């Protein structure tokens, strides 16, 4: 709306704010990517300082000797509150501290909530009770996980979504590597470009891997409460078999193309066990290192975790531009490669060809985010109904798998996974 | 037409006889490729037995212990004939033979000339008069260099056109790999299913490159007497081209994509010297082995040679589907790889992005081109309006570089190639 930009990282006491929020702020004020009239200020219960801050955080800055002016002045531009997440005079406490920055009343405020979702619905209310911007705007950044399945992450979105519009909503996700954004556009434009031709004529059997080579590296604890499909597949491989499938967008408007995602998503069944294979990885005898380790060998992973490390998954988009076409998400973690791609099979009419779009493995794609939070582009955010959807056509599946809780096929650290997915692939007709 | 073939060697006492020819009419005999009843019977001038081509030839064969009855068998099915190729007795000689085998005189007739083209309008005449099956049929294989200019192809092409019809002249082309024919065919598919989206809408800029990594070997005598244009570019990358921008056959006659491909052909503009880069390769001083010998380092090369084996080379083909789209033929031997590739960039809407059709490096391509001679299908073998028009498309440049001898420019063994090239490429538009 101005010039002038306040950054409220909530929780900035937090692992995710000290190794990746204020590093990536940071790059992105040294680079001269922010407005120039910025302010971060931290908000959390712990009682601390700047300098506190500055200690914990300042080794992941990549802190060069030549950098040190810039970097004070960056420290400078930051304050700190101290507070509880469900106290009104706590957050009045923040709402006075911002104003009382220069054109704070004026300027727009950024709230990213570096918190557990179990405090959002506290938070959400007191932000829209006591610290939005009269004149600027307010737009806030939420973090996964969205929800459990349907039921959760429709009580989640129907609470924040009852007191901020969509374009206020920003439902960030950045764990997959610094490409992600990149492969996304990448997707996009390949949509454009082969539309005419990617037909339930032409193409046959439509693949999306996220292929891992190392495993959960020690921290299975953390993964073993979502899983594989959670965690790989029902936000990025079904967000890029959306763009693969879609159909061209009104205009180059970010809601029009999520239009066409959405629209897309609705057209999808819910996926039943029997298109299903799921697989959990063992230690390697003949390996080296974490290699020897499976993933029940993780301290972390509880005895008995039945959750899966691996999972291939055939969805069906059901309209007419494409019926019968099976689109194959195979993802998993300890495998024999670090590969993300996807490849569609003609129909032989003359073996069988392909075309494959290969993807990754400048601004590194978290950063391209926060930017684009600032700018107002809310293309690589995923919108209300597109999750809904998402969790739609995947809970069923994972309330019979958290209710029967089935072995998942074993396969060694460095394969390629469980034979049954090759055989399931191969029945839906894959070659 | 019918169970029983005579696969006639017109100089069978050849290089190519010996080192390919009966090799792989020996390979596609023990596979059971060829027809039951067949015969294959020698011709030259010199006075020699098949003990004598069985010892020449037969350390070419591959040929194991365990095959040796079926090798006594083919052996068996061999004969061979002295006699001059102008002299009409020996013609009647060499008839007489064949009509005395079994079933001959209602044989189909397959006569392949392993001889140089300056005796063909010989041989074409006398095999016309004197040789010629009246009851099956009557194919021919030449080879070239199917002439040298369009003058020199016209002649040539309008005297043995003048005895065969087009679907009993075989131009045969296969010495640049052991995948060329599959590589025709997946371009040719390729054609067929992105054709919808090759347009000049689409299309900024496409290439073809074949590289080589290796020199001469120690043959630039014979070499020198063509260059990279008529060895490589005018045949092959040409007729690639045309693969690539033709029109959708009306068929899948053979003589229906040959149509497409010569009207492709006859949309091309004679190529000009200003948009051509010639280049000529030295040897290496830091490398070792065969990379530290130069083009003109070759004992068979003359001093002062300044033919190229290196040529860049922009065409345009001139309808309403490609208008201003350059095609950037790029080949050259002594380079960094071995690679033979098409690819296609695409308009930037949104860096630009390409489709790359990467292509090699069971019928090992030569095998395949005398079955399909057996079979009767021309499509991998050029016709002679399309040669007449690639001829047309290329002699005036060849006329210019024969007659003012320009230096091409150097280039290091296992380098890329001259930069001006890429120069070349860059201000047609290639980025
Ligand atoms: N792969 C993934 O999906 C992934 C990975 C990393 C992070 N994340 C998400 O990113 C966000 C940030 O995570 P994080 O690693 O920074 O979390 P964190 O370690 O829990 O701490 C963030 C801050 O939240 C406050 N906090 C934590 N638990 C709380 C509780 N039970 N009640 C009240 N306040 C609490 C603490 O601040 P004070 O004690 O000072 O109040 C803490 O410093 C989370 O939503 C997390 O899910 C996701
Ligand atoms: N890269 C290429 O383009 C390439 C490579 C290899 C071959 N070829 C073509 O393949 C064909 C076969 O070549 P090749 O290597 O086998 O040739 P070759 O070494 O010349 O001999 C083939 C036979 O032709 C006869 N002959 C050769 N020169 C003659 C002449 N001046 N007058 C009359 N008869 C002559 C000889 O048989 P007799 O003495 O018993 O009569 C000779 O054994 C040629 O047309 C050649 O151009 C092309």
């Amino acid at each position: 709306q101005s010039d002038t930009h306040i950054f409220i990282i909530m929780g900035a006491s937090g692992d995710l704010a000290k190794k990746k929020i204020y590093p990536t702020i940071w790059w992105l004020f040294r680079d001269g990517l922010l407005p120039e009239n910025t302010f971060i200020v931290g908000y959390a219960r712990s009682r601390l300082t700047v300098a506190d801050i500055r200690k914990q955080s300042e080794p992941f800055f990549k802190a060069t000797p030549e950098e040190k002016l810039k970097l004070e002045d960056f420290f400078a531009r930051n304050s700190y509150v101290a507070g509880q997440y469900d106290d009104a005079a706590s957050y009045q406490r923040l709402n006075s501290h911002m104003n009382a920055l220069h054109l704070g009343s004026q300027a727009n405020r950024l709230f990213y909530l570096a918190l557990p979702p179990t405090v959002y619905e506290a938070v959400t209310k007191n932000i829209h009770e006591s610290c939005m911007s009269q004149i600027g705007w307010n737009r806030i950044i939420v973090e996964k996980p969205f929800g459990r399945d349907l039921q959760s992450s429709d009580r989640l979105s129907n609470h924040i979504s009852s007191l901020f519009r969509e374009d206020q909503i920003y439902r960030i996700d950045h764990y997959l590597g610094k490409e992600m954004v990149q492969n996304l556009m990448v997707l996009r434009f390949a949509n454009r470009i082969f539309g005419p031709i990617w037909n339930r004529d032409n193409i046959a059997c439509v693949i999306l891997t996220f292929k891992e080579p190392f495993g959960t590296e020690g921290r299975g604890g953390y993964f073993d409460e979502f899983g594989i499909i959670r965690d790989v597949m029902q936000n990025h491989l079904l967000q890029m078999l959306c763009l693969v499938a879609m159909e061209k967008p009104a205009s180059t408007n970010s809601d029009d193309v999520r239009d066409e995602k959405v629209k897309v998503l609705k057209c999808i069944s819910e996926v039943q066990a029997n298109n299903v294979v799921l697989g959990q990885y063992v230690g390697n005898p003949d390996g080296e290192g974490e290699a020897t380790k499976g993933y029940l060998d993780d301290p972390t992973v509880p005895r008995g975790s039945t959750t899966a490390t691996f999972a291939a998954v055939v969805l069906y988009v059901e309209n007419e531009r494409w019926d019968g076409v099976p689109f194959i998400l195979r993802c998993g973690k300890a495998l024999n490669e670090r590969k993300a791609e996807v490849r569609l099979q003609f129909h032989d009419v003359a073996k069988r060809n392909e075309l494959v779009i290969r993807l990754q493995p400048l601004p590194d794609a978290y950063e391209r985010l926060i930017l684009d939070v600032f700018c107002g582009s809310q293309m690589h955010f995923v919108r209300s109904d597109e999750l809904r959807e998402a969790w739609r056509i995947f809970t069923p599946l994972l309330h019979q798998i958290e209710l029967e809780k089935p072995k998942p096929i074993p396969y060694i650290y460095g394969s390629r996974g469980p034979t049954e997915a090759d055989e399931l692939m191969k029945r839906v007709g894959f070659q």
